[PDB]
């Protein structure tokens, strides 16, 4: 029942989030294409695996890809640049591609089954990534008349994500193309993260960089 924390790689971004990404909660990052959402997702996929003193929870990660954003070659560079074995870091990230919105919900029943199997092991799942959470729902429910249903399907998927985060004590990290964090391009390849409407965290901004290590100050 202790709320775990995952470092994002950047200490200024971790400060804004009150210590990092929370287990038993969903953290949403939104912004335009190229604002760093997937780089943050890839950095977290590595960070989670690290011991607490280094910013992780000694866990494994699951990655649900909706629009082919997963880059194992990028995860290998981040693992290498942080002094880890890239093939071992890769082995600890379960990847699954969602082809449609209904397949996306079905993937959560598979994540649930996988989480149970790895629960007693020395490396339980501590992170679930959903890259471009809303892309399939917007593709399939177009126009004024399918707005009610899209919102209904989306709310249902969010209810499911909340249940998994609470019963397995995992962080859920979701990305959303343009807890909520707005990402934006800053000056000189810098990125600005702005925290919006957090109940117990003040609004503020955090500037960070995209490097060979993924995300850092």
């Amino acid at each position: 029942a202790t709320i775990g924390r995952i470092s994002t790689g950047s200490k200024s971004l971790d400060k804004l989030l009150g210590g990092g990404i929370e287990t038993q909660a969903i953290t949403e990052v939104f912004g335009e294409f190229g604002s760093g959402k997937t780089q943050l997702a890839h950095t977290l996929a590595v960070m989670v695996q690290l011991p607490p003193e280094e910013g992780g929870l000694n866990g494994s990660a699951m990655y649900i890809d909706t629009e082919n954003t997963f880059r194992p070659e990028r995860l290998r560079e981040i693992a290498q640049n942080r002094g880890l074995d890239p093939d071992e870091v890769l082995d600890n990230v379960a990847y699954a591609r969602a082809f449609n919105s209904n397949h996306q919900m079905q993937l959560l029943y598979q994540a649930s089954a996988m989480m149970v199997e790895s629960l007693n092991t020395d490396r339980p799942y501590k992170l679930l990534i959903v890259d471009s959470l809303t892309s399939h729902f917007r593709s399939e429910y177009i126009g004024r008349g399918a707005l009610a249903e899209r919102q209904q399907k989306l709310a249902r998927f969010l209810r499911m994500l909340h249940r998994l985060a609470n019963e397995f004590d995992i962080a859920v990290f979701v990305t959303n193309q343009v807890l909520r964090v707005y990402l934006r391009k800053g000056k000189g390849g810098k990125r600005i993260a702005r925290l919006i409407d957090a109940p117990h965290l003040p609004e503020g901004e955090a500037v960070f960089s995209i490097t060979e290590k993924g995300i850092e100050d």
